[PDB]
């Protein structure tokens, strides 16, 4: 009955998961000294819940698996390995490490099937068995009626979900990190709770950011002028390094109706499940046939508070200033509601923070307090400059904003695109 | 006997769910992490009152239903579920596995005719079986006594219940959303015990309401004038998203006596018999003949407190005013009476009600504040401008009006139409 | 043999039940969650007085009477049912049900005599049988011996008891709301123990009375001069709303001795028995021939205390003042008594009130401690300006009056009509 996860004892994670899963019993097993190991957690409960609320004896399609994860399970599970990275042959050469290695001592499960399969696949690279094949995403032929993701970037969302719309899939499901930080457009960021920092390219230079290396210097006194995001953006999950493109992570913030009319038509809803700390759970429903209207909002539900404000580094040796965001926990949030009625100072905050503080982590407190300092001055600020009800004096002149803080029990709404063809 | 209902054990929504319900026992029950499950157990207990107090061996009508609910009851619904909104055929596919789940293993249920109508109207789809139908509100032909509306928004009120009452229907019932803050045309709004947030389209780029996204920036130098509510309006429930309109919203802000006289002639009247920080039933009964006169006014008691006040904010970069209005727990109002009796600033006032809460969530306490602050000394400004006894000077001069205040124990007022043709 | 009322277990409105009802033991006993349930407590109890005081084996008629309720007694009523309101075709309803309910299990009543005569009516609409008939009070022929009313207003008392004297009634009764207030003349006033207010029509715009609606304004530079009481005023009772006229209710403020002389002649008194804070029982006696000599004076005692006083307020933007009424406790009024012997300010007085106080609602303190301030000042302003004795000096000026407060232990006295024709 007790799910066991690679966590220590005293972990404070642990009753976040409590929170997050609150129909599997936790305890902690340690074993390996993982610097990330919080992920696994999450992933390890999420796919338990989702075969919990599955239809029993329903064949499943996996984009982007590793077999191995797969193998000691008891449903009909499609793996779609195609081999783009340079992380796949290892993977191959471990499902066929475990597959050999209980050719007679298991046989509960369906080992002799999958490894007839898989001399199959070696045999001729072009066939379909019902396990395994060496094809993408768009060229798999495999009809099935649900489909998973875990942990993939490189699709564009859209066009993947119109591929099994037309092959008999009616729910898919979507593991992996909030897209919410890219489509405020921020340059640098973390994830504090699972040990994961990403920046911009052109930021990896910096000196106080999550992610960054520079030198010792004198100063010399010896065009750009334009200093805005890019596509490419790098990602840390501990020790190890993952590329991505920022068109690709935002083509995952669907809205919560749209359509997909092409040669057959869809009508298509997203939902979110599960949602702990940077991790969400999507489930997908597709139908055919154009039902109802659209109006192409998206909408984010904050359980913690976000933050997203200015600050000023020094890149290469020159001095700059950009955007940054993260996640404070809400119990912080809540105890700060009286300090913030005035107007402080960052060092006055920085220390109220450290005294109230291990909850968060402590390089990340510099510059929660410097974006709360900034925040509470422009709340003052508009207090004194009232107008009048239902009117406005106009060219109008537009103020200035450094902090965006969106508070738990609040919500975000973007504009997308809700018609695909 | 006692009633299971999905909240976390500690949860303070209970007490209030008691005295809404003097009639039930209530246990908390947490099966999945829900972000917006406080509604769940108030329209749970809402079905169980109505059918303790409704005769037996009636027939029910039931308008924009969901069959999985209304399944293994025990008496006789009639469900009306046209395919209109996005999320109609995933509920007709789970109703459909439902009833296949259930073949023979329930048997003390109508499942087998409920199947047989099912498949009768899947062969058919204009037929009018005892149990199911794909017709509109005012297209169905099916004659009964009792009808049932449960969080039906886009209907209009008048229509709806004439194209009812000519069928046999005596009684009716609606649970939902109070109606009373777009009585007062306010421009956003929460329903902070349900996790819910409102706002109209053209303030949707603000910066502190509670349903908003706004953007960093420096200020630019570089027509309006009219800031008014408009009919398109924005919900939130937890993360779920919903668009409405003002008028339909309006319309089911009912007098206590009102005639619908077109060809048949109805005398109506409305009544309040649950009410719950947000959630009201009110039922509705209707008699043939034109019966006694109508005055035209609606009345709605104040069991907690309720503010609308004016509030300063920045949206997409441009300072304006407008109003928001919210809901405050009675203790709270009872424990600030001996502040306001002077003048006080807000800060002052947001100290002391961080002191005094937790019981009303944070992201609300700088806004109610402010209200307060300025209730106080508009009170002030009256007592010092003593007039004469009945005599009014006159031109006249209007004074401002920025925070209206409906303390616990009062009652507001309201005008609307009483004669329906 | 204990009463069970519909009330909360911890209720301070009991003991004040034990003190207008020293006969019955009383236990509370929650069903349902009516807002105002109150008043229901005491008009159950007055029935039970009154049979309990009564002669056995006497017929009762019943004026506008809901049926429903004189089911299940073991006394002969006659109800008088006429269709004048919007409310009488469900109350009939509910009498037919609740009669064709009980056919042959229950038998110790006269169900069968009651269906019976039911039926009779429902067959020949004039006729007049011993529980039922379709006729006003002044048109019912059927001759009685004791009339009770209950929450009548509606009715002009001369009229009505004049015309059930000449049919050999020989006492009544009338249960209802105090009539002190309108016999002042004011303009708006509360029932607080019954989640009661009411208001004149021409001040339901106002801001901070109980039973009113404003709106938010900016003040704008743009004949009456004649505020005074007319005839249609508002009540709302928890959140049922009744109109009512202000000569219909005066008409039951009836002096100690009067006259009913037409054709035949009566000598009539009128005696108030019990008396809970608002409510008032009062019996009537009649009795054949002019007797001696009536003098024209009602007289009310104050078991608690009765303010009435001037306030200003805004009413649709324009500042105006009026007065208002209201019962105050009198535990509060001794306390108070040591405070009111030199002037004070409203602010020390609402803080004193504050930390006396819940024992009365909050909502109504802020206009006490106004009329305590404005009346202590008064006083000393009579103590200063002392007359010789028993000499007017003139003519005569008049002096200004802002309050008028009765303590308890003290008597209101008004001239009023005795000679009715
Ligand atoms: N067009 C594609 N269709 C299917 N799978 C694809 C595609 N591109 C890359 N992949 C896989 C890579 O091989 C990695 O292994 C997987 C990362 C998840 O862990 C996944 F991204
Ligand atoms: N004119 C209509 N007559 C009857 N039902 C209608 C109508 N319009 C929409 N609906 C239903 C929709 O299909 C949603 O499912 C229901 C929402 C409540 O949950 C309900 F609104
Ligand atoms: N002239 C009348 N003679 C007798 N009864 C009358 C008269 N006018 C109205 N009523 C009744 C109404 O029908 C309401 O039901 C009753 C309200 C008390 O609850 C009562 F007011
Ligand atoms: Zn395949
Ligand atoms: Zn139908
Ligand atoms: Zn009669």
């Amino acid at each position: 009955d007790p799910v066991y996860v690679d966590i220590d004892a005293d972990s404070a994670f642990l009753k976040a998961l409590q929170r997050a899963y609150p129909m599997f019993e936790v305890e902690p097993r340690q074993v390996t000294p993982n610097d990330h190991a919080n992920a696994r957690a999450f992933s390890h409960l999420a796919i338990k819940l989702i075969e919990q609320e599955i239809d029993p004896d329903s064949t499943i399609l996996d984009i982007g698996s590793a077999p191995a994860r797969r193998m000691m399970s008891d449903r009909k599970y499609h793996c779609v390995c195609p081999m783009r990275s340079a992380e796949d042959p290892e993977r191959l050469a471990n499902y066929a490490r475990k597959l050999a290695s209980a050719a007679g001592k298991v046989l509960d499960r369906n080992i002799s099937g999958k490894i007839g399969d898989l001399q199959a696949v070696m045999a001729v690279p072009d066939t379909e068995t019902p396990t395994f094949c060496l094809h993408t995403d768009v060229s798999c032929r495999q009809r099935a009626d649900v489909a998973i993701y875990q942990d993939v970037y490189a699709v564009h969302a859209p066009t993947s979900l119109y591929h099994q719309a037309i092959k008999g899939v009616r729910l898919a499901y979507w593991v992996g990190f909030d897209t919410t930080p890219f489509m405020y457009n921020a340059m640098a960021g973390a994830y504090p709770s699972y040990s994961t920092n990403w920046a911009d390219e052109q930021v990896l230079k910096a000196k106080n950011i999550g992610l960054c290396s520079t030198d010792l210097t004198e100063g010399r006194r010896g065009r750009g002028k334009k200093l805005e995001p890019c596509d490419r953006v790098l990602f840390s999950v501990g020790s190890t390094l993952y590329p991505e493109s920022r068109k690709l992570l935002k083509s995952w913030h669907l809205p919560s109706v749209f359509h997909l009319k092409g040669k057959l038509s869809f009508t298509c809803r997203c939902d979110t499940v599960v949602s702990c700390e940077g991790y969400v759970v999507k489930r997908i429903t597709m139908s055919p046939g154009l039902y109802g209207k659209t109006t192409g909002y998206a909408v984010t539900h904050h359980a913690d508070g976000f933050l997203m404000c200015k600050t000023t580094d020094t890149v290469d040796g020159e001095r700059v200033s950009f955007s940054v965001c993260t996640y404070v926990p809400a119990t912080i949030c809540d105890q700060m509601t009286g300090i913030l009625a005035t107007e402080v100072t960052p060092e006055d905050a920085q220390k109220l923070l450290v005294g109230l503080n291990n909850t968060m982590k402590n390089y990340m407190i510099p510059v929660v307090a410097q974006a709360f300092s900034k925040w509470a001055k422009e709340c003052r600020k508009d207090m004194e400059d009232e107008k009048l009800l239902g009117v406005r004096e106009r060219a109008f002149k537009k103020q200035k904003t450094h902090t965006v803080y969106k508070r738990p029990d609040t919500q975000s709404i973007q504009k997308v695109q809700a018609e695909f063809d």
